[PDB]
């Protein structure tokens, strides 16, 4: 067996949610969530949630991970797709995602440039690995359902795992999307902090957050640079901007549908027409990056 | 501010002085990529071409990092100011090997591996200076001197002379094999002569070793198997037989060829479609098979 270090390692799943949430889009919807855990000491490095199953939000939780912890020498992703559960997350949505259209890259190809090996498998055959997802299901994604969607807040939209369960008699107890939001990253925080760990790492004493912090202190990590992050981003097809350098959106599908118009300066007297915008759903209402129809980085385009 | 080897590229193209018969028979004025390390000025990796293209650049890069590892602080430099690199910079017809290939853009590729561009000359914000040397000589230029200027391609050397069509050059051209031949060794001479009058050397050392000196010192890491196979390029999918074998029509500017590779894998999989990843010089040995949504299958040799 190879040393197994903090980071080194870790485990991607998905989750989908006992309760029912009103979206941005005014959906009633069971929000889906994929989590990225350190196999090591079992803590939740990163998630990012949506309506549902898509390789969006797998990409951009990749992107939070790494940004927050850094690329160890020797990065290893699982994505344990044995009978094929994870076809779902892995096809990529249409275009029209967020109404505005995307450009068909592939962030799969992007993990591996970045320094990442994949697995889809439950082993890591060459170091003598193989317990991908832990044992006690408290441990794995499914302990998140005491944290998030038994809490007390979501005890009116909640459904328990009634397969069959109707959208339409939860119209008026649907949960806020922004409350569910809330929720869930401090249902997270609390899965990493709760003592009294019934792991070997932990010895019934410690908490995932307590080996982490530990584990992780010995681990040496490389920062990933500004543009490594951006090309984590989403590529929207080139918008044409206007001679007084702003430039339009028409952002639907799964957000709140508006009409987002970002300006910057440069933009206008810089020799351009259209623009191709990088962006992350989440700050789309605030910050997008433009970039040259040949790649070169032309500024943050902010929003008015 | 110290620079390190290894931490500063510079890129720069050279259209060669000397008729070539490429392997499509045509016979062409060859242009060449090459990578320099601006601290030692030792050339560190170079590709040849019938004209200017991105392939060369990326390809070029690959062998650089393959060799020497990616260090902590990465900046790659290709000065395109004064449009020197602008043709260079554009890709070929998906067709120019024959058989398609996806239309990527290694300029991306260089940043998700961690490497900072420039298009200048200067690295902003760190006392460096400029990647372009003083004296010629130690530069892309001075390989006139170890590889157009070389006995063994006297006949076809055109001197400078941008008006010289291949007419007098229809035979008197040297073939491509021994041109490659040269080049690399032309290379590796440029890099080995001693009494470097540098900074650096002090009229005494050879670029290669100071660069044995200070890269000693440069922390690197060495790419992944698969952050190498991404830089290839990325061929349109074929269609593999029930034998697990494929075929790739090679041709364009390469001798023309049926090609049929082979691997058992390919059986044992449910693999109609794969994805062939390859290098235009390991074509006739192998290339990469992936899945057709992004999955590695296998390494196909060449039958």
């Amino acid at each position: 067996v190879e040393h197994l270090d903090a980071m080194q390692w870790i485990n991607g799943d998905g989750y989908l949610h006992n309760v029912f949430v009103r979206w941005f889009n005014g959906d009633v919807i069971r929000p889906k969530t994929w989590f990225w855990q350190d196999v090591k000491t079992r803590k939740i490095l990163g998630w990012r949630c949506d309506v549902s199953e898509n390789i969006d939000s797998i990409r951009l939780s990749f992107m939070d991970v790494v940004t927050r912890y850094g690329i160890p020498e020797d990065f290893h992703i699982t994505i344990d797709n044995t009978r094929g559960a994870a076809n779902k997350w892995l096809t990529g949505g249409a275009p029209n995602r967020y109404r505005f259209k995307v450009k068909e890259d592939d962030p799969k190809g992007l993990f591996l440039l970045m320094g990442a090996k994949m697995h889809w498998t439950s082993v890591v055959a060459g170091k003598g690995w193989g317990q991908a997802k832990p044992v006690e299901r408290a441990f794995g994604v499914g302990g998140l359902e005491e944290y998030v969607d038994k809490h007390p807040a979501l005890a009116g939209a909640y459904t328990g795992p009634n397969p069959q369960a109707k959208p339409d008699n939860y119209g008026d107890r649907a949960v806020d999307a922004e409350l569910f939001l809330k929720t869930l990253a401090e249902g997270v925080a609390m899965f990493n902090a709760r003592t009294g760990r019934e792991t070997e790492m932990c010895g019934g004493k410690l908490s995932f957050d307590d080996v982490f912090e530990r584990e992780y202190a010995r681990t040496i990590v490389r920062k990933p640079t500004e543009e490594q992050k951006r090309m984590l981003l989403l590529p929207a097809e080139a918008v044409n901007v206007s001679r007084k350098g702003e430039f339009t959106l028409k952002v639907g599908g799964s957000l709140k549908g508006a009409k987002n118009v970002y300006y910057n300066m440069a933009l206008m007297n810089a020799g351009v027409k259209k623009v191709v915008v990088r962006f992350d759903p989440q700050q789309l209402h605030s910050t997008v990056y433009c970039y040259t129809l040949d790649g070169r980085f032309i500024c943050e385009a902010e929003c008015l």
